[PDB]
Formats: C-alpha cells, sequence, structure tokens
C-alpha cells in the first residue's frame, strides 16, 4: 500500500525526463492519481492566459529562471522565480507563468479540485487592460481540459475582441 511506489532520486527523474521538459510538451508530472498534483515544469514556453486557481499554488524552482505575470491590488505585476526561489500562490490570483529556458525545472505542487470548485483562464487587452474573456473549467486534467480551451480563444476573433476599446487580442503570442 504504497500506493505511489517508493523514494527515488529527484535529480536524475529530471534529466530522464528532459525530452518531454521542452516543447512541445513542456512538464511532466510526477504521480498519478494523487490528491497532491506535483508537476515539473521546464521551458521554453510563454503564454498570454492568466490562471485563477481556486486553491493555492506552491514553487520550487530548482533549475534557470521563470517569472509570473500577476494581476496584485489591481496592478500589472511581476514576481520573479530566479533558481531556488520557492514561492506559495494565494488561491484567486490571477497569474501568467512566464518560463523563457530551455533546460530549466520548476517543481509545481497543487491540489485537486474538489466537485464545483472551479479553475479561470482569462486573458486581458494589452491596450485598455479589461478582461477581454473568461473560461471556467472543472479541471481534471490539464491534458484534455486545457488545449483545447486555448484553441478556441486564439481561434474565434470574436473571443478576442475586447468588449471595451474593441482591440482584438493577438491570441497565442503576445
Ligand atoms: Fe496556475
Ligand atoms: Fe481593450
Amino acid at each position: 500500500m504504497l500506493t505511489y511506489g517508493a523514494p527515488f532520486n529527484f535529480p536524475r527523474w529530471i534529466d530522464e525526463h528532459a525530452h518531454l521538459l521542452k516543447p512541445p510538451v513542456g512538464n511532466r508530472q510526477v504521480w498519478q492519481d494523487s490528491d497532491f498534483i506535483v508537476t515539473v515544469v521546464g521551458g521554453p514556453n510563454h503564454r498570454t492566459d492568466y490562471h485563477d486557481d481556486p486553491l493555492e499554488e506552491f514553487f520550487y524552482q530548482l533549475r534557470g529562471n521563470a517569472y509570473l505575470n500577476l494581476w496584485v491590488d489591481g496592478r500589472r505585476e511581476r514576481a520573479d522565480l530566479k533558481e531556488g526561489d520557492i514561492f506559495l500562490l494565494p488561491p484567486h490570483v490571477r497569474h501568467s507563468v512566464q518560463r523563457p529556458e530551455a533546460g530549466s525545472a520548476c517543481l509545481v505542487i497543487e491540489r485537486q479540485r474538489p466537485a464545483g470548485m472551479l479553475d479561470g483562464f482569462e486573458w486581458y487587452c494589452d491596450a485598455c487592460g479589461h478582461l477581454v474573456h473568461r473560461v471556467e473549467v472543472q479541471l481534471k486534467s490539464i491534458v484534455t481540459d486545457l488545449p483545447p480551451l486555448f484553441e478556441s480563444f486564439y481561434a474565434s476573433e470574436d473571443k478576442r475582441r475586447c468588449p471595451h476599446c474593441g482591440q482584438v487580442h493577438p491570441g497565442r503570442a503576445a
């Protein structure tokens, strides 16, 4: 009843999964069907969507650097995950994680969401900073519940059009 296997060396597990910690794939979840979702995230990867997590997110940047674009107190903000940094993100703080560096590796820990506890994914207008669009999801598996969400935002000018100025968000790349 060691459901998740025995202890294993983390530095070598990362090395052996280097090929998955780059595009297209970029991340890799360590254990399946656990309440703690433990993930190593590589790079490079940039993104425009902001995440509204209904629970906390723990970060430990083992290798290389990254940063988070944030909305805090109503203003845009960057928080830097220099190598060796740890960070706890409180629920519902909008965050957009940028990972410019190949060969980087960040341990990210989250919890399964209970039924009815929803995640949100939002884009904002580069022009007027207004909320451009938001999907809420019952997040079960990032691999099938998230890609289609981004794809459908990039494909629809109607979803990218700011409802306050009319600027059509550029979609995938800022
Ligand atoms: Fe997140
Ligand atoms: Fe706008």
